[PDB]
This record gives C-alpha cells, sequence and structure tokens, in this order.
C-alpha cells in the first residue's frame, strides 16, 4: 500500500537524478514502481504531486534534524555552534540534490511548492533570529541590525549559495568550500561591529 | 525602425508589470506597439526574445553604472564605498522590477537568459574579489577566506535578497531595509576576523 507509494517516491527520486520532471512521465514512474498507470493515479494525482511529497519529506527531514540539535546543544564555541546548524541543511539537502534542484525549480510553477518552501523558511528564519536574540541577551553578540532582518538575509544567502553549489552553477562556491564560506559570513555578521 | 523595436520593448515592460510573460501574447505586444503580428516577427522571433533583450538592457545598464563608479571613486569610508556599489544594483534592478522578476524566472527556461545572467554575475564577482584583494593588499582588510569565494557568496546573497525584496516574497527583507542589511553583512564579512 504505502509500499507502492514508497516505490513511486523512490522511482521519482532516482529518475530525477537523470532528467527533469518535464522529461519524466507518469508511465515512467508507474513502470519503475512496478504498477500500472491507473494504480499510480490512485496514490498520486500527478507527477507534480509526487515531487511535492518528495520535497515535503526532505524539508521535514531537515527541520526534524534542526529540532534535535536545538534540544541537544553541542558543547562548543559560537563558530562551531553555527557550523553544526548550517551543516544540518548542507547534509540534508546535499543528500537529496535532485529533489532539491527539482523542488526549487517547481516554486515558479506550483503554489503548493512555493508555500511549502515559504513556510519552512519562515520557521528557520524565526529560529535563527531567536538564537541571535539569545546571543545578544547573554552579551555575546552586539545589538546591530534588527535580528529578524539579519536572519532573513543570512538564510536567503544560504538558500541561494547551497543550491548553486549543489547544482554546479556558474558561478558557485565549490561544494567543498561552501560550509566554511557561509560560517565565516554568519559569524562575522552576527558577532561583528 | 528601431522606434518600432523600442515600442515593442516598452510595451512588453509595461505589460510585464501586470502579468507574467506566459499570459502575454505576441498579439498583445504587437497591439501595444501599434504594429501587426508579422511586423513584430520582423523585429523579434518570439516574446521570449523580447524579454531576453529587456533583461540584456537592464543588466548592461547596471554594469555601465558600476563601471562609472569604478572610474570615479566617491571619497568616503569603506562602509559608504560598498553601499554606493550595492546601491547601483538596488536602484537599477529596483527601477525595473517586472523585467527583473520575469528575467529571473526565465533562467529555468532559457539557456540564453541563464548564460546572460551567468556572464554578468561572473564579471561582478570578479570585480568584487579584485576590490577585496586591493583592500587586503593596502592592509585595510584581513586575509580570511579566499576572496573569490567570499565574493561569490556575497553576490549570491545580494541576488537572492534583492530579488525577494522586490517581489515582496514571504520571507523577505523589507525593501526599505534591504540596503542597510546587505551593507552590514558585506562590511562585517570583508573587514571582520
Ligand atoms: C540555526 C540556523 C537555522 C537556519 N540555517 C540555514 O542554513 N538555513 C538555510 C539552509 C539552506 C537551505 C534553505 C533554508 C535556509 C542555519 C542554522
Ligand atoms: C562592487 C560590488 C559589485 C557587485 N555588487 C552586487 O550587489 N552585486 C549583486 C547585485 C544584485 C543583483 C545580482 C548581481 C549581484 C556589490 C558591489
Amino acid at each position: 500500500g504505502d509500499d507502492r507509494e514508497l516505490a513511486i517516491l523512490a522511482t521519482a527520486e532516482n529518475l530525477l537524478e537523470d532528467r527533469p520532471l518535464a522529461d519524466i512521465s507518469v508511465d515512467d514512474l508507474a513502470k519503475g514502481a512496478g504498477i500500472s498507470r491507473p494504480t499510480f493515479y490512485f496514490y498520486f494525482p500527478s507527477k507534480e504531486a509526487v515531487l511535492l511529497t518528495l520535497l515535503d519529506r526532505v524539508v521535514n527531514q531537515a527541520d526534524m534534524a534542526l529540532q534535535t540539535l536545538a534540544e541537544n546543544p553541542a558543547d562548543t564555541d559560537r563558530e562551531n555552534m553555527w557550523r553544526t546548524g548550517i551543516n544540518v541543511f548542507f547534509e540534508t539537502f546535499g543528500s537529496h540534490k535532485a529533489v532539491t534542484r527539482a523542488g526549487q525549480a517547481a516554486r515558479a510553477t506550483s503554489v503548493e511548492v512555493a508555500e511549502l518552501w515559504s513556510t519552512f523558511m519562515q520557521k528557520w528564519i524565526a529560529y535563527t533570529a531567536a538564537v541571535i536574540d539569545a546571543e545578544r541577551d547573554r552579551g555575546a553578540a552586539p545589538r546591530t541590525l534588527p535580528a529578524h532582518e539579519l536572519a532573513t538575509a543570512l538564510n536567503l544567502m544560504n538558500e541561494r549559495t547551497l543550491f548553486a553549489s549543489f547544482a554546479g552553477e556558474q558561478p558557485s562556491v565549490p561544494e567543498a568550500r561552501v560550509l566554511d564560506t557561509l560560517v565565516h559570513i554568519w559569524v562575522t555578521s552576527i558577532y561583528g561591529e
């Protein structure tokens, strides 16, 4: 049942490594999952809905990992604290590059994908701003920019920079340098005056 | 001649304030420019080519303004130097929000738009890295990250942050706060250790 569903999702993620969603058919997804086309339509209204589900899965996986970290602080300095946090997104999305790539593109096209992305970005920015505020309250960070505005720009930076790196865009930061690059900018901008 | 061309471009930019390129027809562009459909096809192969030209115009306008600034340094501190530079992009793209919005979306869709964007981003990143290197050479900035990598991430930040603000995305930095926010992050990340 949800085995067929998981087979459909696994096929879609596998096929998206080779080509865009536009060049993948329902017949392609049905074939890979070992089901018929009408049986596919039982589980999903469209190939677009398959992608929405795959992205939902990835975004929630990142979110849950961040929640785990938030409840279980590593015992480090401020630089390492932010690095471990950014690393949740680097590893999670980085482990699902085809879904990430297809899901970012689908924002143009799909109100549900746009809203999914928007919902979680708002949550991650709010969490970021809450940590910056805590750092200021404890006297570890100076009161410079509005924390929510700073958080917004830094999150958008990470979105654009991580995804360009993963896609091998020209220009992009090399994937093996993107974590150090982002951590530098986060730490200097959050702690600097 | 190039009056009809300019009328076509002016119509397209006007129409793009109201709706996406998908909901604009060649017949729409011909009508607004006071020409027939075949006369349109004389000047442009497609509505897509009209957008490519409008974006080319905007991107070159920004580039030329930056070149002017590069030849004519304002006499200020380092914060103001970067602010004036970022402001070229804020004002130029900000004066053409519909073209910016449509042109960013067309990257998914159009190899020529993707390459145009890529070419100029590479140029602006190289210029950014050259200024950071000059600042380090003069002893004004510390030798932290690889300057080209730092430049890349900061440029990508500006791309994503400016365009989210202009489009009124959720989330976004308010347009009236985006310049201060970006300048802060640029200055702290370039001069901070
Ligand atoms: C404590 C924070 C939470 C937010 N962080 C992020 O990297 N968020 C971004 C990840 C890139 C992909 C899009 C989402 C924004 C840093 C750690
Ligand atoms: C001396 C630098 C040159 C580059 N700068 C930029 O803002 N570039 C970005 C502008 C946003 C739109 C996309 C292009 C990247 C800062 C000033």
